[PDB]
């Protein structure tokens, strides 16, 4: 089945804020929402379907006709109710070894977001954002994401 | 779908969702993947590229999916769609009473707009890239199709 409806409203909130910002500041990259395929490797095949994918201006060439080919700048994952610890670990490990520079884990069930940022070859310790916090990334310098706008009441 | 398809979907979602955020009490918009259940026996479940639910119809939105005909359904033509698939979605939305149905063609940068009158859709209104797309379901919202179809 598709994700639940609140999962999709959280996703569209996030996409709305990031896409609005990119549109008013042309030349800052593009954002895509699921379903958008990201090919991190062809053999053994690792194709993922993140909820949101951001590609910086200097990486636009990753955007192929059919899918995104390589590690995007920011991947966003929204936890569903049927996610097991091993699924969280094996996505975190895949994005780390592919060198995805920033990874957001959004948890609808606790209204929190964990941010991981790559430093060298490994992710730094997660920074945690609660619903009352404002989320920002150096990848999107001039963007403030109030998480009260992301997590519906 | 291909990346230009998703860019088009995102462009439409950006415009509609921004409008609804700035005009609270006007409904909610969902993007794929969002399940819409138009029939339970026999089961007929679609994943439209975009789904709009008016404020009065927000009870259609359950925990898992949307049960019933939303006010607006947006389908973006993909290259792999078969004739029976396009025919049967049109027929399914028409008999379910979906009030407005947009078919977005990325290959011609056009949108075809069907609105329900009685039991049947009227003749379609065709919008080109140089036009403003709008719907009485969203009074006050201009969707310039030059911001929807990338150059
Ligand atoms: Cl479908
Ligand atoms: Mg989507």
């Amino acid at each position: 089945p598709a994700p639940n409806t609140r999962h999709q409203e959280i996703s569209g909130n996030l996409f709305r804020i990031i896409s609005t910002f990119l549109h008013g500041n042309p030349g800052s990259g593009k954002v895509f929402s699921a379903p958008t395929d990201v090919i991190l490797s062809h053999d053994p095949l690792r194709a993922v379907e993140p909820d949101l994918v951001f590609v910086s201006k200097d990486r636009l060439s990753l955007i192929g006709e059919k899918n995104i080919e390589g590690a995007p700048d920011l991947l966003v994952e929204i936890l569903s109710e049927g996610t097991e610890k091993r699924d969280r670990r094996e996505k975190f490990a895949l994005y780390e070894r592919s060198g995805v520079p920033e990874y957001w884990i959004v948890d609808p069930d606790t209204n929190t977001v964990q941010v991981f940022r790559l430093s060298g070859n490994t992710y730094q310790s997660p920074a945690e954002f609660r619903r009352q916090d404002v989320l920002a990334s150096p990848l999107l310098p001039g963007l403030s994401i109030p998480l009260s706008e992301v997590f519906p009441s």
